[PDB]
């Protein structure tokens, strides 16, 4: 490069990784020093332009040359944004004579952008254990029956007239005629999870467990809560939970663990005593009497038959949050004995909440995604963080969750359907998570990923729940057509991307399954051993991620987007490690020349592909590696 009236986009780079930001999660008194990379001698001047919410205006900070990288290929320019309590958004203006370029969250641009700027949210912190961990999601009744003395037998009880149906471990999910799918039980329980912690924390290596609803409810999924204060009998009792939590936090059975519970706070089940639609309690529920002490916990359009609910499901009456200080806000999160605080405080001390149907929470029966909804989650964060600043808050949302994350006053992260699950599905399987024809090329995949990461503050990005499948979508293995290699590729990307790798139980060995409830099959324990190819890769990958902090909190830079050979390469790097991930999304092998010079990997140095164990030497800024079809290489140094 040189001073030739031309800014070379390929040499430019910035993100909030260690090499470019000295304060990614600053307090009110900490200044933020940013570094912008360019090819050596490529420009004449650069400036940081930031919008300050404190005065609703732009501010200008000219940058100064700082240093060259070890390879002498790049320049690092720097500038500092002053410390203050206000949220700020920044972008860079880059000039080389008569040539000007702009750069922000969405990368380089010839014209000045007005969106996707980088974020500076003083005092906003997401749990670092979440940024650095690996999560394992378990649907209780389908993981492992550790105690058969609490199994829901056929005809054990009825819900809305229908009797429960038990099935042999491994048998089909769908309920035989005469029963309901929501009332099928296999026997999975807490005791089982406790007994299988070794498989979770050692065989695989995950250190975070996220469980679907475990509180008293008639169904098998239990999103229709009957009693938030009690573990459902089919899963055990509250003592069983305390023991499970102890064994999860214990370091005697593997690395320290964390437990995230599913918080179903937008609605209760219609069988909850506050509502009591079928009169299962001597008390008078809202549905039973307009004089009920909990009558105003719900919203009736036509008492008692027509009321606000989750997506029209009468079995899920919607909770009325009213105004600040309401009784409902109290039992959910404000009260010391609320659902949220009870489990976060001893003797439970869980580590987080996954917020079910979070966008809908509101007052008076409204549908959320409004001012009131956001005020509620703001108060929710204060309540939760007040009890435990290191308790995670992850909201369920299918699209861009920027509205509940980008102001640092609500959630720490969200279910990453739009930024991970969907794009990964369409690129690798040619299907969307619903299993409908939907394919994207490598260049599109990469663009999609950048655009979605840009929707969030960096600490939020690193905390996103990135799963291949989950209880509401079709199994990746099914969308893949039963092809294990596609799962191999998905796992490699998952374990080396930005955000919390989240493994939906069974996905580690390639468990198949269609749409609800076929996506909740029982777990096959004979297939959960390193003797399984996917399981073995999962354990190896988790070990790899755990070894390199760069994979969890390092920078992310695109290296290759080849639509011809279907090759995708990107680097993850920090002050210590430089890793070039090379993914082959084609059905045939390809020899790729990886431009590791972009990550500043010194010529003559070596890199090890941790997937195959093979070693390579960097020559002329390149690493030549032959990657099998639907496989990948993790070249690290
Ligand atoms: O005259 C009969 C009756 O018919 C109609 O009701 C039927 C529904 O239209 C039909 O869809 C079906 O409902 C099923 C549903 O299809 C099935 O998927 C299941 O849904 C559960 C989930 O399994 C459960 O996980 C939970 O969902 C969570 C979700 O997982 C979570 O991530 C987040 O999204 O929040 C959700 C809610 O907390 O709950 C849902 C709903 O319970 O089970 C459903 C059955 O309850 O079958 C219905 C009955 O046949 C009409 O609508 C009705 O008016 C008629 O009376
Ligand atoms: O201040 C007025 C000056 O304006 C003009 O200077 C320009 C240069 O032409 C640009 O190239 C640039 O200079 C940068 C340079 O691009 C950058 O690499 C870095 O240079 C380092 C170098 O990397 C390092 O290896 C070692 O050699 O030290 C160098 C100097 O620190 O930093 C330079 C900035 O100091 O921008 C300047 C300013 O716009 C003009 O050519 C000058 O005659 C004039 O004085
Ligand atoms: O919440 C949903 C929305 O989420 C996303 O919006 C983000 C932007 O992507 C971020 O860049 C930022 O926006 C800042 C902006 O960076 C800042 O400059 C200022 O906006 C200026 C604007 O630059 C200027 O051209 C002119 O229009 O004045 C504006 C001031 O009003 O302030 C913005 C914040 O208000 O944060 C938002 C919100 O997190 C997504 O891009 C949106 O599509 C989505 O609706
Ligand atoms: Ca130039
Ligand atoms: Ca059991
Ligand atoms: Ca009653």
């Amino acid at each position: 490069a040189a001073n030739d009236n031309n800014v070379e986009w390929n040499g430019l780079f910035h993100d909030q990784g260690p090499l470019f930001d000295n304060a990614p999660e600053p307090t009110s008194t900490q200044s933020v020093t940013l570094k912008l990379r360019t090819f050596k001698g490529d420009i004449t001047s650069a400036n940081i332009k930031y919008w300050d919410t404190a005065d609703n205006a732009f501010h200008w900070v000219p940058m100064v040359w700082d240093s060259n990288d070890p390879t002498g290929t790049f320049d690092y320019w720097k500038g500092t944004i002053p410390a203050s309590p206000s949220i700020k958004y920044y972008r860079f203006q880059i000039n080389d004579g008569t040539s000007t370029a702009w750069y922000n969250g969405n990368g380089p641009s010839s014209t000045e952008p007005n969106a996707d700027d980088f974020y500076i949210i003083p005092n906003f912190k997401t749990p670092d254990w979440l940024k650095n961990g690996v999560m394992y999601q378990i649907f209780p009744d389908r993981f492992y029956n550790g105690d058969s003395s609490n199994d829901v037998q056929t005809g054990s009880y009825t819900y809305n007239g229908t009797p429960t149906e038990k099935k042999a471990w491994g048998s089909s999910v769908y309920a035989d005629p005469g029963y309901d799918n929501s009332l099928v039980f296999f026997g999975g329980d807490l005791a089982g999870i406790d007994q299988k912690l070794g498989y979770i924390k050692k065989t695989l290596g995950a250190n975070i467990l996220y469980l679907n609803p475990i509180f008293k409810a008639p169904t098998n999924h239990k999103y229709d809560t009957q009693d938030y204060m009690a573990v459902d009998p089919a899963f055990g009792d509250n003592s069983t939970l305390q023991t499970l939590i102890n064994d999860i936090h214990s370091t005697a059975n593997g690395p320290k663990g964390y437990l995230i519970l599913d918080g179903v706070f937008n609605h209760t089940g219609d069988s909850h005593p506050w509502f009591d639609k079928y009169n299962n309690f001597s008390s008078q529920g809202a549905y039973e009497s307009q004089s009920s002490p909990w009558y105003n916990y719900y919203t009736f359009y036509t008492w008692p038959d027509s009321y606000a609910s989750f997506l029209g499901f009468n079995s899920l009456p919607k909770l009325n949050y009213g105004n600040s200080g309401s009784a409902v806000r109290g039992v959910i999160y404000n009260n010391s004995n609320s659902v949220a605080k009870t489990y976060l405080n001893p003797p439970y001390s869980v580590d987080g909440w996954r917020l079910n149907a979070a966008q809908y929470v509101d007052a008076n029966g409204n549908n959320g995604s409004d001012v009131t909804n956001h005020q509620i989650w703001s108060e929710f964060r204060n309540a939760v963080k007040g009890v435990n600043s290191n308790a995670a808050i992850i909201g369920q949302y299918w699209g861009n969750a920027n509205p509940w994350t980008a102001q640092g006053n609500q959630w720490d992260a969200a279910t990453n359907f739009d930024g991970f699950t969907q794009p990964v599905s369409e690129w690798i399987t040619g299907k969307d998570y619903q299993n409908n024809s939907a394919s994207i090329s490598t260049t599109q995949f990469d663009s999609w990923l950048r655009g979605t990461r840009a929707n969030y503050p960096t600490n939020v990005q690193q905390s996103m729940m990135n799963f291949l499948s989950n209880h509401d979508i079709t199994r990746f293995a099914t969308r893949s057509g039963g092809d294990l290699w596609k799962t191999y590729l998905a796992l490699i990307f998952q374990m080396t991307y930005v955000g919390t790798p989240t493994i939906y139980y069974g996905d580690e060995y390639g468990m198949q399954g269609g749409a609800d409830p076929d996506n909740r099959r029982s777990f096959d324990w004979s297939q959960a051993t390193p003797s399984n190819s996917a399981v073995a890769l999962t354990q190896k990958l988790i070990t790899i991620r755990n070894q390199y902090p760069a994979l969890r909190t390092g920078s992310f830079m695109t290296l290759i987007t080849d639509d011809t050979n279907k090759i995708y390469s990107y680097g993850r790097f920090d002050n210590v490690n430089r890793i070039a991930v090379v993914l082959n999304n084609d059905s045939v092998s390809h020899t790729v020349n990886v431009p590791v010079w972009q990550l500043s990997m010194p010529n003559g140095s070596t890199v090890t592909d941790k997937i195959t164990g093979h070693s390579y030497t960097v020559q002329n800024g390149m690493v030549t590696v032959a990657v099998d079809g639907h496989y990948g290489a993790v070249l690290a140094q």
